[PDB]
């Protein structure tokens, strides 16, 4: 039955294809190893269980050696391969990391768009990925993304659904949450690091960079606006601040004075993330270890460059023998590296087609995550040839929001305004004309449901959109009324018959239509997460043999036998064997 | 006549496709067709070439050295597309865009636009001539310097040429158009540049004299290339005439830290200007490079954003911008970057057939040190000797053999004969000590024997004795340079043999053509004659042909514009031949070409 | 059963690769409805001329029809029908299914044409089949009917001449194994080389049918080798040989409506003999022939049902009775029946489309060539071979011209070949008559081994043919008389068991072919049993078979998919046989 349950999955997939793969590029016809005994070496988790957060964002401050965050497992994939990267093979890894670089800060491998995404469709858990990798690595500190007012989703919550969502985080094995606001709105910021705080976990508050701090004629987020909102995180409880380069628009002079600047304004550490869109973002941090950050993040080699982070392996490379070096063997950076390689090939249907840096960046803002996924929605609104005025149309639309902080959830209002403008042909001018007469998404934001800029909104624009409704600028949470959690978990249980987990209660929270039809496809398919990546998406090519394991013990060995044409109710019958045993499983025919 | 030639090749690869071509992606159908930018109307400014001809190269030189804005040079028109399209960039799309260079960024020190791999692959894969294209860029840039590399005893070859050869071949370069030559040898071996850098000096040219970087200087377990190797031999260069010491980073070597020792120290060991190449392999070169500017060097080279990153150069558009405002700013307009770095981002899409596989960067670059030229060549050759799925294992063996040759400078010729070197010890599942062994015949590959023997010179500290003895099986090595062995080319009886082949009289420029690749231009003159001047085709229509029913408008001459349609073709007759119909300016043609399947 | 594994091995193996003698030829409509064996009215059989013979003998049963009024007919459609129509491919399974219909349906026939000629060795060869197993089928289902064979008198059922015992030894065991009525040829109409069989066939109390092959024209005075009085001299000649029936073998059809009043009127005053009359319909007017020698009184008469009829093969069974219907000589048959039988005959032809030829219709041409019904289509593919389809008009002028140069012979199996073989040639190399007087190994084999002609063979054609000593004596008396004691042995040892009578008659008659069969039944089991579709091109995908592996068992075989070609070069078929899951691997021959 377990069994049977992926068997039927293996026969779907072999006779219709994968949806998310069928009419993509497939991969080279001519797999990842994971590295060849020693037990782990205590690192940063067991000094975080020593110290608590306070201490040990004091440690950090105190260290010499810059101290490194590797994102492959989630901003990597989440920029390069539409956050497709699977549990399978993340979790076959860990253990290496585990062994081979304990010396690392954290981990960066949840939140972001990794927990929609792991269930809409990869058709798995992304609470059972976080477990293994817990499993996999006891030494290493496991951070996330963590959005805020936003979770893990779009739409503000309630401030119980956060305080939950916190609590099963820091239960699930999360270390360290790295938290931001998409405004920079310290006040809508409260409520997520007080619910850190009250974990005893790390709460990292992070500043979101935008604009250009050595640019006199772009005099709203100049120095002093960062070092006091620094200032002001501290105040906030925070354990460590992070600067958050979501689209890599710090330049290496700009670092140079950024991070003097901001270790002088307060006594937290500083945590450096930043995107190499630019193709030069590798400079900007090692501007950063010159000028004293704490830690800095990257992504292994293959997995490196362009909408992702800087080159580990490079950046690693470069301070070795100084002062400040990390102390990471280069050779076993390279080795898993080759296996994030061999591991990417296998997602060859989600590659963009980015050929390298663009110091257009400079230009439109669009942080590294979002960029390509932009690109495929004017493909999907038919204007890939005009992806240049898009460009200009985000920029544009930026000035008229009265230039504002573009990360997740903002970006995709400002996207969503960009394409409308290239589309139904239209200028900023014309927009905000009180004659020429939005997104669902456009009059959330400018009501105030993502909050409030320091500008405040353009008040033309705003009663232009709103048209009617009027705006509040009150926190948003502190209008939305407090789920009856009690009341609301009730509803899950009658739609699914049977208890669920405090985790799966947490996933409903955020995402009640997403989780339901991921509870129902996990009980028709069985735990399809522990197939192999080619499997997974395409099946089993006939004669061909897989070995699964449903459990700790079991081993399974599946082989394609053969299929058979279609019979007269539409059903396609594929022939298997199981350990040695014979099993045909009728798969329906969906051409 | 000329347009009958061009429609019996526009015919041929409608039917045939093209071989370099055929059995590659495709770009996308859709495709907009490059467009030059509409420039706002203003003259050229003088820019670098009239002060070159005003002051000569010495005082250039110094005027270089006194400047205290950095100078770019522009490398996307060719190291560029040889590191990333296989050079095979034409001349149709390059030189389109100089006048626009020239407009709109008058500040360049030069544009990188010859030499390399793009004498011979223009022949070879393009089927056009290179000194066509110099002299088209000349023409849309009449303000900037051109420059080229030069590969110092190898000319724009791989084989060691004559002394006579080698003096012929600049003073050509030297009327061709070019004006700064960046000369290299391939083992840092002054003594074997002395022949082309007085050869660019009597031309009254600019000798940008190159040191190679390898290793690592402050890595105290690797002494052999340490700061002092560096700046002993930037003061020999200086002896020798250079005008400009340039450090060429062909692998992507050189770390941010290391830069700033580098180039304080060669700014003081040197009272000529600076100019540092590199290669963005890594995927930190711009850092390097910010680093060589704080550090205050002379020049720096970058390609295009749409042709950078990898084993390109690193960004141009960005690192102007991370100078943007600061003290040795570098006075470029980025806008203007960015329209120029569009234009070539639609010029590249043309050349889907030929992208490699490469997804960014990769510090495995420190380990092996292959060029970035040399990268996805060599991964080509690997994949056809079977070695695709052992790649990393070329790599390693490419670092091994590195080491068994005694530890030297890996760039063109004598980066091939390693990587010779690694595929074989793969292929044959050979260590360093197999290779070494006494009782293991090896038969080593002809490159490696060669060099061994003497071919291409001399490393710092001669050849490692017992492996050489090995290898040569009996045959004496030498330690002279290798020119010396050479007969002096009897020019007047040479150039009458290839007048004789061609059955008529060759330019100068032909002549130097064929005094460095005899059979290659020989093979270009017999295709011109068959085929006509192809270079004034689009790319696609160079490539592949007319679809049916298409309408293509072709330049033959300034005079006319010819409109070409494809009418029909024919089914293959029982001549093995195949019809194709074209309109020529409302005029019937019926081309007859052979069906090559 | 193991006999079951058998069964799926061959079907997986046509399965994947095809029948050889199916795979590039055309292919039965996809719609094809299966043939339905006519429910047949009561429950026993009429006795019929089967229980005549048992009753009275021979000789008595001899007389009996000679006395008989109506006119008594013989079916061909199981044997001459296909021979000349689809290459001789009808399947036992077609076969036997058919006959207890005829046997309650026409109990009045006088026997089945249903063994001899090509079928013995094509059901071996071609049809991987028991002749045997098809003959005892047929006496099963017929009881009631007589059993008739074709015999090729000294050539038995083979090609070339045998020992006289093995003549003997086979005459036997075809009685032994059912056949009631023997038609015994020989190619030159010569009766020494008669003698043997016939005095064999009398020994086995079977009835000795001596047939006289025509040719010519009797009513063309131009021609006078085959006038009238050497039909009626060769009549009472076999009378005196002890025939119990005379036969009119007109192979070619080339006898006319007028000859026929003329022959069958000789023939009665010639001989007390009963005559029976066998022609075929090249012309398109054999049906004529039938009517005219039933009017000058024949005794019995060959057509085939009608949907494996006219052309080549024999004229139409159900029009010459519509014809004779209600005449002083109705042959008592009933027309619904035999058109309910030719409905099922015409749904088992078009199973066979992997053998029709591309003959349109009737050829006067036939008087010309002279080319056996038989032989027409086969030497015509033959030709095909050779690329001579173009010049097939060259290739008939070129036979008749051959047949003048031998002296104007009787051309029927196997001395047909031997002009066929000439004519093909002689077109080939672009040769007259006047050239060719080296040769192919059966023109000269025949001028030393086939027999006498009534003058002999052409003198100098004989000579610069043979380029050795020629002989006239019968060739039954050259063959020293084969040691059957030592030839059983042999292959009994090859095969590693001992073969029953039947099958060391089929040895001696095909040691070859018989030898090839044997290899093939150990390794396929019993495809005899499968249906036509089944045989030729295995089961579609999901296809559902039903199949008797034995008396009352009937297997339910079912198709459920088949595996891509694996690395070691196999290809594995998933059968579910009787609701049990099995799995059979066979190598991709392609
Ligand atoms: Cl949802
Ligand atoms: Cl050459
Ligand atoms: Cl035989
Ligand atoms: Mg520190
Ligand atoms: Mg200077
Ligand atoms: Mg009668
Ligand atoms: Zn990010
Ligand atoms: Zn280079
Ligand atoms: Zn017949």
């Amino acid at each position: 039955d377990r069994a049977t349950k992926l068997l039927t999955y293996l026969a779907d997939v072999t006779v219709n294809g994968h949806p998310e793969a069928k009419d993509r590029p497939k991969p080279l016809e001519n797999r990842p190893v994971v590295p060849y005994g020693n037990g782990v070496k205590d690192g940063t988790k067991q000094l975080l269980d020593t110290l608590g957060p306070k201490k040990f964002g004091e440690w950090m401050r105190n260290e010499k050696r810059v101290l490194l965050t590797d994102t492959t497992m989630r901003d990597g994939h989440q920029s390069l391969l539409a956050t497709r990267m699977r549990t399978y093979d993340i979790a076959r890894i860990a253990g290496t990391y585990s062994h081979a670089l304990p010396n690392l800060l954290s981990l960066e491998c949840w939140g972001g768009a990794t927990f929609d995404v792991s269930m809409r469709f990869l058709t798995e858990d992304p609470w059972e990925r976080l477990a293994l990798i817990r499993e996999g690595a006891p030494n290493l500190l496991l951070q996330m993304l963590l959005r805020g007012a936003n979770g893990v989703g779009y739409t503000n919550y309630p401030d119980n659904v956060v305080k939950y969502f916190v609590r099963q985080a820091a239960k699930g094995g999360i270390d360290l949450f790295r938290v931001f606001d998409c405004l920079n709105w310290v006040e809508n910021m409260r409520v997520s690091m007080d619910a850190i705080a009250e974990e005893n976990k790390l709460c990292e508050a992070a500043i979101c960079y935008t604009g250009d701090i050595l640019n006199s004629a772009r005099p709203k987020y100049d120095l002093k606006y960062y070092t006091n909102l620094a200032v002001e995180l501290e105040k906030a409880g925070a354990h460590i601040i992070a600067v958050k380069d979501m689209a890599g628009l710090l330049k290496p002079a700009a670092a140079k004075v950024l991070f003097k600047a901001l270790r002088e304004a307060t006594g937290l550490p500083i945590h450096f993330h930043t995107h190499d869109t630019s193709g030069i973002a590798a400079a900007t941090v090692l501007a950063a270890v010159e000028a004293g950050v704490d830690a800095v993040d990257a992504a292994m080699d293959a997995l490196s460059g362009n909408t992702s982070q800087p080159c580990l392996g490079s950046i690693v490379e470069a301070l070795s023998g100084s002062e400040r070096d990390p102390g990471l063997d280069p050779a076993w950076i390279r080795r898993i590296s080759f296996y994030w390689e061999a591991v990417r090939n296998q997602y060859a249907a989600f590659e963009s087609d980015l050929k390298g840096p663009a110091s257009e960046v400079y230009l439109h803002e669009m942080p590294g995550g979002q960029f390509t996924n932009l690109k495929e929605q004017a493909r999907s609104l038919g204007l890939e040839t005009r992806w240049h005025q898009v460009a200009q149309a985000y920029a544009d639309a930026n000035q008229m929001f009265g230039d504002i902080v573009k990360v997740t959830p903002s970006s995709k209002v400002v996207g969503d305004m960009a394409l409308m403008m290239v589309s139904q042909d239209l200028t900023v001018a014309d927009v905000v004309s009180p004659d020429r007469e939005f997104p669902e998404s456009v009059v959330s934001m400018l009501k105030g449901d993502l909050g409030q800029p320091p500008s405040g909104w353009p008040e033309a624009l705003q009663k232009k959109a709103l048209k009617g409704e009027k705006p509040y600028t009150v926190r948003p949470g502190s209008l939305l009324k407090e789920a009856d959690l009690d009341a609301e978990r009730k509803v899950i249980e009658k739609k699914l018959e049977r208890e669920v987990s405090d985790f799966e209660f947490a996933s409903y929270l955020m995402y009640p239509k997403v989780f339901t039809d991921f509870a129902l496809a996990s009980d028709t398919y069985g735990p399809v997460s522990v197939l192999p990546t080619p499997a997974y998406f395409y099946g089993l090519a006939d004669g061909e043999e897989l070995f699964a394991d449903i459990e700790k013990g079991k081993t399974l060995v599946i082989v394609n036998q053969a299929v058979s044409a279609t019979d007269s109710q539409g059903m396609v019958t594929v022939f298997f064997e199981l350990n040695g045993q014979p099993r045909r499983i009728k798969v329906p025919d969906r051409a």
